[PDB]
């Protein structure tokens, strides 16, 4: 499986270390639970809730290597709402938060974005 | 494709910066230039010469995130000449180098290694 770039026209890039409230990095983070969001079965939408840790690597693009906290909101899925304006879970039986690491593939000028990795822990209530 | 970890066990691990001499870094390295060697159609196998960066990360396993340098040796491919004896070439016009980005996972426990990724540049003489 060579299917990878051996003969590149630029020198890589190496991840580097940015700020957990950079705007590209809050819109990876978004990106993020988007995905979670469509890759799980709860009645209601997750929200990015912290983000701990933020790695960018230039690889004609930017991948962010990023460690998140995601909450779940109190709006419904599937009624079209915008997470923008969904506030977390005040219900004590309904709060539920997970710690994700994710990697985001942002393409701005060819408006692409993309989660090749996604990986999420719900701590145990003991 | 929501081939995804959402439900994991334990906390995802965030890559973190480790030495470049590091036993772990090195064998990392090595398994990235014969990925090298494997995925290309030189005459002269080559070798791992710099180790500039390191992350890692722990996914079931050891995840290299490296900034590695290759160069050209004097050891023709196909020979089952193993690199540890290979020394880099002399000749100016054999001379040789590549800066590279790779991914090793590592499972030490299960015998593994792969390279899935490995990105790697030559400069132009100009
Ligand atoms: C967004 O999700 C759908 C997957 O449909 C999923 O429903 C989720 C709630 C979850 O339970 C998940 O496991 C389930 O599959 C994706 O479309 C699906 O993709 C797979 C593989 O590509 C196909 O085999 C399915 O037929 C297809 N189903 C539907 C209904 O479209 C979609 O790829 C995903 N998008 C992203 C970018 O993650
Ligand atoms: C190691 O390399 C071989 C690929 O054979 C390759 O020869 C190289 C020098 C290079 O030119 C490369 O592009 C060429 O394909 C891999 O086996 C091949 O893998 C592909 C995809 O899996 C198959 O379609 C080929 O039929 C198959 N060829 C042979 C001769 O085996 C092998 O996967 C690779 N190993 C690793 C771990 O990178
Ligand atoms: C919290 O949610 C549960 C289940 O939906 C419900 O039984 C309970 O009444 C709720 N409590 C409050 C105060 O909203
Ligand atoms: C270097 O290699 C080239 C091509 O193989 C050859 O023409 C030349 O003689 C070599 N020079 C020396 C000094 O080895
Ligand atoms: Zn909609
Ligand atoms: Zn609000
Ligand atoms: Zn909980
Ligand atoms: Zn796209
Ligand atoms: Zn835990
Ligand atoms: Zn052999
Ligand atoms: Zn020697
Ligand atoms: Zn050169
Ligand atoms: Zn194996
Ligand atoms: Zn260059």
């Amino acid at each position: 499986t060579c299917s990878q770039d051996l003969n590149s026209r630029v020198k890589p890039g190496f991840p580097k270390t940015i700020k957990t409230n950079d705007p590209g990095v809050l819109q990876a983070a978004r990106y993020s639970v988007e995905k979670f969001n469509n890759c799980t079965n709860d009645m209601f939408l997750f929200k990015e809730s912290r983000i701990t840790r933020a790695l960018v690597q230039i690889v004609k693009g930017l991948k962010y290597m990023l460690e998140v906290e995601i909450g779940r909101t109190t709006c419904k899925k599937n009624q079209h709402l915008r997470l923008d304006d969904c506030d977390f879970q005040t219900n004590h039986t309904l709060k539920q938060t997970l710690s994700c690491y994710s990697e985001v593939w942002v393409v701005p000028w060819l408006q692409h974005f993309e989660v090749p990795v996604l990986r999420c822990h719900h701590h145990h209530h003991h």
